[PDB]
């Protein structure tokens, strides 16, 4: 039960790290327009 | 519950980032980049 | 459990930051 949300807490640590450097490409790709 | 509520939380996270990385991937169509 | 309360606020910190920089560039696409 606890090791069931230690290991979706990790899959969350690692989407949002990855979501937000894609998050950060489209900002770069928006800004240069 | 303490441990509820970090259930709950984490669960209110798996579903937010489903829906924001739809979100991300909508942008990333209309930007085509 | 003390440990992933504080990851869980991260996460929850984050996602609420990234969602507003989301929200930014949707009325720009927009």
């Amino acid at each position: 039960r606890m090791k069931q949300l230690e290991d979706k807490v990790e899959e969350l640590l690692s989407k949002n790290y990855h979501l937000e450097n894609r998050v950060a490409r489209l900002e770069k790709l928006v800004g240069e327009r």
